[PDB]
């Protein structure tokens, strides 16, 4: 590892015990060194999971406080390695971070998104990706709302048409009946976008409430008809035993 990075970690270890142990400039230098040598390294789209693991082993050799601080370190955007790793769909790096045992999977960036919510933008490619995403979902609050529009991971995955993340969220019993700031549900979003497969997955959820209305007083059925989604309307009628 970078000798400057280890020295920065020793400075932060002292600071985390005692905030009068560093000057404010020494804190800024140590924090900046960790962002440059650790966060920018680990956050690359094809960052190597073994290089990340080697870093985590070294951090774990210092205080538990140091491991927690460095794994969860945020940049000026409030983004941690986990935020970037999930965004780039680097699931082997996500898995190494989860294996640290100190990951804060619900921590929101300044745009108001947790890593669980940013998984909603990812396209899963292998069973390995599914298994890592399921672990991330089992650890976090998959019903949390984003500060931007009060959207859940499930609504975001539906709006981005990420069927594999929708399946993973529903396998973890994501609440399908949450309403965003506009009173919109994941089902209404599936109807508006014409995501037929996703609508069918949502309607397969036993407690799916098709009676909910958004702030314009629209139900999922009204949104489906307005969007010219005849097939999704028929799935709603089948759900209703018509």
């Amino acid at each position: 590892l970078s000798p400057d990075l280890i020295s920065a970690c020793l400075a932060l270890e002292k600071y985390l015990d005692n905030p009068n142990a560093l000057t404010e400039r020494e804190l800024k230098v140590a924090y900046t060194t960790v962002l440059q040598e650790w966060l920018r390294l680990a956050c690359r789209s094809d960052a190597h999971p073994e290089l990340v693991r080697r870093h985590l082993v070294t951090f774990r050799a210092m205080s538990a406080r140091l491991l927690d601080y460095v794994v969860n370190i945020a940049d000026s955007n409030g983004n941690t390695v986990l935020h970037y790793s999930v965004s780039h769909a680097n699931f082997p790096v996500v898995q190494q971070l989860l294996d640290s045992g100190v990951c804060k999977v619900d921590k929101q960036n300044r745009a108001g998104y947790s890593p669980i919510m940013l998984t909603a933008l990812a396209t899963l490619k292998t069973q390995d990706d599914i298994e890592t995403v399921l672990q991330l979902f089992r650890l976090g609050n998959i019903n949390a709302k984003a500060s931007q529009a009060g959207q859940t991971a499930l609504m975001l995955a539906v709006s981005h048409g990420r069927v594999d993340v929708v399946k993973a969220l529903l396998a973890c019993e994501a609440d399908v009946n949450v309403q965003d700031d506009d009173g919109s549900t994941a089902l209404m979003c599936a109807c508006e976008h014409g995501h037929k497969e996703i609508a069918g997955l949502l309607l397969a959820v036993p407690s799916c409430d098709i009676s909910l209305t958004d702030r314009d007083g629209s139900t999922a059925l009204m949104v489906a008809l307005d969007a010219g989604q005849s097939e999704i309307a028929s799935m709603l009628y089948s759900r209703m035993n018509i």
